[PDB]
């Protein structure tokens, strides 16, 4: 997260760190007792690496009573996701058992009504991604509040030049932004999950290249099918 602040520890009990061989790789969001949603590109060339999900965390490194590292029974990328596109960039991770719930670990309600978030709506995105251009990695969860950017602006040639489909949304990226390592994490608006940070390499903090988020409401039936 660029231009953000250290999050209040455990105030986002849905927040997941998706880890590969013990290192933070991507954000994710607990959406059911046994299921974490993230981005499909996260597991590109993950091969047979050990994929785990850390729940209940603030610090990646320090002991906390609510922190638990879960193994993953199933990783389910969206069938239409592809390495060279930003489309359908969702991943569902089935934990090896249902998560132990409490004040620091709780699924987030998620949007099923397929209607756009209004431009200017202030939404929260959190993550353990890089916090500066040097690539400094924070030990603890960071967050930033970002206004939703209208799709027409986001689609201007100067911005993302027609790439933003009805299944995607954008947020402003003027100094405050998601960045490398924040992919897969949640964009939350009014206490409901609306977006998942896409996992394509994108310059961070430049107003001319807004953040892109997959609209969870557009994939409601897919999320349901995988859980079933
Ligand atoms: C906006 N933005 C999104 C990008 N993509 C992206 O993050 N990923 C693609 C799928 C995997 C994930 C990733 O690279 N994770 C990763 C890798 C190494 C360390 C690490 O820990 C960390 F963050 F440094 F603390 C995290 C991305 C990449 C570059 C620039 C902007 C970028």
């Amino acid at each position: 997260i660029l231009g953000g602040r250290e999050a209040e520890a455990h105030a986002r009990p849905y927040m997941a760190s998706v880890q590969l061989n013990g290192a933070h790789l991507c954000g994710g969001v607990l959406v059911a007792e046994q299921w974490v949603l993230s981005a499909a590109h996260c597991l590109e060339d993950a091969a047979d690496g050990k994929v785990q999900v850390l729940l209940g965390a603030h610090s990646l490194s320090q002991p906390e009573p609510s922190k638990r590292l879960y193994d993953v029974l199933r990783a389910v990328p969206h069938p239409d996701s592809q390495p060279d596109t930003i489309d359908h960039d969702l991943l569902l991770l089935q934990l090896s058992e249902k998560a132990t719930l409490g004040p620091a670990v709780r699924p987030l309600p998620w949007q099923r009504v397929d209607r756009d978030v209004a431009p200017g709506t202030l939404c929260d995105v959190a993550g353990w991604g890089i916090v500066n251009h040097a690539g400094r990695r924070p030990d603890s969860l960071q967050h930033v509040l970002l206004p939703v950017l209208d799709r027409a602006t986001c689609n201007r040639r100067t911005h993302h030049d027609g790439a933003i489909t009805e299944r995607l949304m954008c947020a402003e990226s003027n100094r405050r932004d998601s960045c490398k390592g924040d992919s897969g994490g949640p964009l939350v608006c009014g206490g409901v999950l609306e977006g998942v940070v896409t996992s394509g390499s994108r310059v961070c903090g430049n107003r001319k290249k807004p953040g892109i988020y997959t609209r969870v409401a557009s994939y409601a039936a897919w999320i349901d099918s995988v859980l079933a």
